[PDB]
């Protein structure tokens, strides 16, 4: 009943696309890279991580494939995968990981002895691979509203807050984020400010995406969501718990695609990949700070 957290990759190159699949000599295993979550990491940071230290590659994380349960003497093993696109490094053997084959998925299919891994790669090519991604964020924790009517333009991010912004920076950039876009709301900003002098770069204020703007007409707010999608780059979209449910709900119906999970916490963020500007996953991440 105690859970162990990790997290892994297929990670890919180039249907006509390789992926990589390791042999590990302490289970003389043919498998897909993973690993646990070290204290503070959520998953795609881990993903990210143990995909360069296993394989010795960098890469860019895409749509999520989702979540592989297994017992072990301390419990249950949860593993949750990433489509993750190389971005170049170079294998050397070791002790742990002895071998990497880059293999077309079919022979990848018949070189990975797990049948948990094989429906990760069916996931994997169900859909695109090769995709653009747009980040939605809730804002981070912000205290509790005052008793005004509508919305405390100003009241910024608390203590917790403040550390699940600086927390949301790995994670976004595991997605490589490259452009800022946050509601205008302070505490909206103030989450992706960490991120922001990290990529060094200046986040667009977003008047069409608070609260009362989308309450006013959400049409619009829905016409600048994909005006921002479309534009080149990872944009991330920091905005407000009445504005996301509403965003998200309305692309996944009309491109027809099925959330594996649900959520709308302070700090969330949905990872929204698209090919060729249509919609293929939505995938809700936790906050950084939960599980
Ligand atoms: N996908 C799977 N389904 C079922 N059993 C698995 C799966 N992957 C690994 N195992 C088995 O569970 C045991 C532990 O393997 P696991 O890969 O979780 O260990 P680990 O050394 O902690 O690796 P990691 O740090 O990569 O999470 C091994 O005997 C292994 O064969
Ligand atoms: N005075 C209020 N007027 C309207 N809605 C409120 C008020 N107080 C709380 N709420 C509702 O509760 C939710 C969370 O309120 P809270 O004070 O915890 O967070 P918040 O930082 O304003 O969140 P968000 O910017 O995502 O709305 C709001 O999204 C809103 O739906
Ligand atoms: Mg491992």
């Amino acid at each position: 009943k105690h859970t162990v957290r990790a997290a892994g990759a297929v990670l890919w190159r180039d249907a006509t696309v390789e992926v990589a699949v390791i042999h590990r000599p302490r289970y003389d295993d043919w498998s897909l890279p993973k690993g646990k979550l070290d204290q503070g990491e959520t998953e795609p940071v881990a993903a990210a991580r143990e995909i360069h230290e296993e394989t010795g590659h960098t890469a860019v994380l895409g749509r999520r494939l989702g979540r592989v349960t297994y017992p072990i003497p301390q419990g249950t093993k949860r593993v949750w995968y990433w489509a993750a696109k190389s971005t170049g490094g170079d294998f050397s053997p070791n002790d742990e990981v002895d071998k990497l084959v880059w293999l077309p998925v079919d022979a990848a299919m018949d070189q990975l002895q797990y049948p948990d891994d094989r429906k990760v790669l069916r996931r994997f090519v169900k859909r695109p691979v090769d995709t653009k991604t747009v980040l939605v964020v809730r804002h981070g924790t912000a205290g509790r509203r005052s008793r005004y009517k509508g919305d405390d333009r100003k009241r910024p991010l608390d203590k917790r807050g403040r550390a699940q912004a600086e927390a949301l920076v790995a994670q976004l950039m595991a997605f490589g984020a490259t452009t800022l876009y946050a509601a205008d709301r302070v505490r909206c900003h103030q989450t992706i400010e960490p991120l922001a002098q990290e990529l060094d770069q200046l986040i667009h204020n977003e008047p069409l995406l608070t609260e009362e703007a989308y309450a006013a007409d959400h049409k619009a707010a829905r016409k600048r969501l994909l005006e921002i999608a479309g534009r080149p780059g990872n944009p991330v979209i920091c905005t407000q718990g009445k504005v996301i449910p509403g965003l998200i709900e309305w692309w996944c119906e009309r491109a027809k695609v099925r959330p594996e999970t649900t959520g709308n916490r302070k700090g969330s963020t949905w990872v929204l990949s698209l090919s060729d500007g249509e919609l293929v996953g939505a995938d809700y991440l936790s906050p950084p700070d939960e599980k």
